[PDB]
């Protein structure tokens, strides 16, 4: 697939960042090449319409790199984008959810009024690894009584079993690495 | 039908966040209303094309809220988007710059190969306050021998004199509050 290859060719790999033995998958060249970025958004939007038709109310973008994709995906789909942030950044009443990031704890947060009960949401981030970030986002949304239709990413690291962590919430990635 | 009123009406202002006496300008409802977001990007893109014509090579989006705008703005201008991140997030060779942020010091960073010498860039962030974040971004870009044509934001807090801190780099905001 030509559109898929536009994206795949613009992932840059950096061994041993941030820690030895790992490979960091850098999306920066995707954002830097307008045809690549457009291709990534189009592939996501196409899959989502093919899977949910008109049922998606909102995209939820995950702080920070998910913010690079959320608004553009929402726009392509004719939808608004809600924000899920790292804790301490959002004004107004909030809820938060901890997850394991690196060697300690991080927390995501959402405004209590971000969604109404029963609203249907697709979560986007750049990359699924352990699924801790995405899972925390789903927890937040469920605690607003929102329905998470699917989570999606550009990249998925399959050996980390992020997909299983999210299950039964469906998951879709453009690209898969070990 | 004022496009600018579409954006203005979707700024939510929270008193005393994060500290007493401060008014937080929350862009969240802009993102959540696809017509508001579309209007915001269109206004920015129109200003930028009217001001710089074909001179812009890239948009630079500032971590984290500037990431909400950079890619869509770049897409609208048919340009790529490069990233300026909080220090510690980017792989490979980087440059970093300190700045004063609240009561302490923060650092922004950029990959050394984000831009080549002589490339021209417009920096986008959601909000200009003291100008410290934007100013650090300009310093980083200048160190890659990139030319900063302008910096732009949705919101500008004019009593903080951010515009003066950026001078002689030009600055444009959609909306102004004391
Ligand atoms: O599946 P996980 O193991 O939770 O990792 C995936 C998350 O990690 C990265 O975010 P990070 O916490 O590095 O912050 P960033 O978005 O500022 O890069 C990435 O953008 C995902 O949000
Ligand atoms: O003009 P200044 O006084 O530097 O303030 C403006 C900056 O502050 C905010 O970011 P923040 O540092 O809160 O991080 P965020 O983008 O993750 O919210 C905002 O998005 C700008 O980047
Ligand atoms: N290898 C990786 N590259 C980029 N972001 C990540 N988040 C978790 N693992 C990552
Ligand atoms: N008043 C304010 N509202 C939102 N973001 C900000 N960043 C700096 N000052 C701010
Ligand atoms: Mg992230
Ligand atoms: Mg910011």
């Amino acid at each position: 697939d030509s559109e898929l290859q536009l994206v795949e060719q613009r992932i840059r790999s950096f061994p041993d960042f941030p820690t030895p033995g790992v490979v960091f998958r850098d999306i920066s060249p995707v954002l830097k090449d307008p045809a690549s970025f457009r291709a990534a958004i189009g592939l996501l939007a196409r899959h989502l319409k093919a899977t949910h038709g008109g049922r998606i109310d909102y995209i939820a973008g995950l702080d920070s790199r998910g913010f690079l994709f959320g608004p553009s995906l929402a726009q392509e789909l004719g939808l608004g984008c809600v924000l899920i942030r790292k804790r301490g950044k959002l004004p107004g009443p909030t809820l938060w959810a901890s997850y394991s990031l690196e060697y300690g704890k991080a927390e995501l947060e959402i405004q209590k009024d971000a969604l109404e009960p029963g609203q249907r949401v697709v979560v986007v981030d750049d990359l699924l690894a352990t699924g801790g970030t995405m899972n925390a986002a789903c927890e937040l949304l469920g605690r607003l009584q929102a329905e998470v239709l699917e989570c999606v990413s550009l990249v998925e690291l399959t050996s980390l079993k992020g997909r299983e962590k999210l299950a039964p919430v469906p998951f879709f990635s453009l690209l898969q690495y070990e």
